[PDB]
């Protein structure tokens, strides 16, 4: 019996190893032979590990390392895309016989020559949102004109979920010249019709009108189709209990879950507002706090990172845990004591509060997590203040926190827009849905 072979290439970031870790599940259920391509080293330990619990879950995973010669995760971003086009030897011998490849968005020019003499059909998985594509394919003819950078104070693409994105909510690196976002978005996005397909961790119950733009060419014409394989369920080897053990003694729907991603810290005043805004709300909260970008060079303690004055407000109440760890955030958000969720909007996080159906208070801080921040506020649940800006620009107080979870926590309004949210999630799934129309098709074609 023959197979169907998928090679898999992910970049740097939990905000892309486990969306490519939950695509991989969802082939190998449909008996696929998966062969997986981590460069080396990790840069986080999350990674590490995540990896380590994958492949011990699916030994039948082909895994093949390679090693490698600002921003961390961004500096990795880059010791793959430039150092190692000597991924070819890796993908051009393997067996059984290759029948697709897909790599991450952020490798399109380097990879993209690869893979078209693999003579399979090859794509781009986007770990971010359908409506952030639709900007990352727009971008080259913004860019073209002379009035970029300096004169563009709204980016209107026909026919997407935000109609009308100001330049508040464009990546704060693309608006400078010569910038490393800005050399990739112009390197990249012209390079997309060279593509066999774009897979999009989306549905339609969220982006139901981006994914009708950039399939009807009403964005960029002759883009090759969008499949939207979202939402990638989380699936059991990416948990790794005195969290699973306090969130049972609170009321279902009273517990505020803050976390903002894998790759952001706060800075050390700003970080501090928050949990001031926290004890400030009367709420219980699950905190989640990060002082460095990786999780490896995490130095001092939460008891100096928050200061003495804010941890004896803490300790004073029980109402709230605060911790400093790596944390299955999908087995939060699915707890039924989560009602609220104040994120960065990582696109990863935003998918699975879609899963559970828990509604957001959106806190954006940098690049496109302030497009995934007005998706999700115009789907109606979930809110995000605009005014409060990016990370760095603004020091948002304890007071003004405080309010907008309070607001968010009480809305209604946002729980009744947030089941319909977790249904149509799960109409996705289920036979006839987006996901399963579009998997089959795929899987037809690499046979
Ligand atoms: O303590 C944590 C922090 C993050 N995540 C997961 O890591 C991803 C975060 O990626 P996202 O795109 O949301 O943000 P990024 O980390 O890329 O900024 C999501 O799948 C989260 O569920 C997690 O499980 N535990
Ligand atoms: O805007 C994006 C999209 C990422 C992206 C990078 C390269 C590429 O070719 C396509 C998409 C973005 C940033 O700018 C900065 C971030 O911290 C995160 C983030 O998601």
């Amino acid at each position: 019996h023959p197979v169907v072979h998928v090679a898999l290439l992910p970049s740097a970031g939990m905000g892309h190893l486990t969306p490519f870790l939950r695509l991989a599940s969802l082939l190998l259920h449909q008996h696929c032979h998966v062969t997986l391509i981590t460069p080396q080293p990790t840069v986080s330990k999350a990674e590490e590990d995540l990896l380590s619990r994958f492949l011990s879950a699916f030994p039948q995973v082909n895994q093949l390392h390679f090693h490698l010669p600002t921003d961390p995760f961004f500096l990795q971003f880059a010791s793959i895309r430039s150092s190692s086009h000597l991924l070819t030897p890796l993908l051009s011998s393997l067996t059984p016989p290759l029948s697709s490849f897909i790599y991450d968005m952020t490798l399109i020019s380097p990879l993209l020559p690869i893979a078209e003499s693999l003579g399979v059909p090859h794509y781009i998985l986007f770990t971010s949102s359908a409506t952030m594509f639709s900007f990352f394919s727009y971008f080259p003819t913004l860019a073209k004109s002379e009035s970029f950078p300096g004169k563009l104070d709204f980016v209107e693409i026909p026919g997407v979920s935000v109609s009308s994105i100001p330049r508040s909510s464009i990546p704060p690196p693309l608006l400078v010249p010569n910038s490393l976002f800005g050399k990739l978005f112009m390197e990249d996005s012209p390079k997309l019709k060279k593509l066999h397909g774009v897979l999009v961790n989306t549905f339609e119950g969220i982006e139901k009108l981006s994914l009708e733009a950039l399939n009807g060419g009403k964005v960029v014409k002759g883009l090759p189709p969008v499949y939207g394989v979202g939402p990638f369920v989380p699936c059991e080897f990416e948990k790794v209990e005195t969290i699973s053990e306090w969130l049972d003694e609170q009321p279902s729907g009273s517990v505020v879950y803050v976390s903002f991603g894998s790759r952001t810290a706060m800075g050390r005043e700003q970080l501090r507002e928050v949990g001031d805004g926290l004890v400030k709300s009367g709420w219980r909260f699950l905190w989640v706090v990060k002082d460095k970008i990786v999780d490896r060079a995490e130095e001092e303690g939460l008891d100096g990172v928050l200061g003495f004055e804010l941890v004896e407000r803490m300790v004073k109440e029980k109402k709230g845990l605060v911790v400093k760890e790596w944390v299955d955030q999908s087995e939060i958000l699915g707890h039924k004591a989560v009602g609220g969720f104040v994120s960065h909007c990582g696109w990863n996080s935003v998918v699975e509060a879609a899963w559970f159906g828990v509604k957001i208070l959106g806190w954006p801080l940098h690049g496109d997590q302030k497009i995934n921040a007005e998706v999700v506020a115009k789907g109606g649940w979930g809110v995000w203040k605009e005014g409060w800006d990016w990370e760095g620009e603004r020091l948002v107080k304890g007071e003004e926190i405080g309010e907008a979870i309070r607001e968010v926590m009480n809305d209604e309004s946002l729980v009744m827009k947030a089941t319909q949210v977790k249904k149509d999630a799960r109409k996705a799934i289920s036979v006839g849905g987006g996901c399963e129309v579009a998997l089959q098709k795929l899987m037809e074609v690499w046979k």
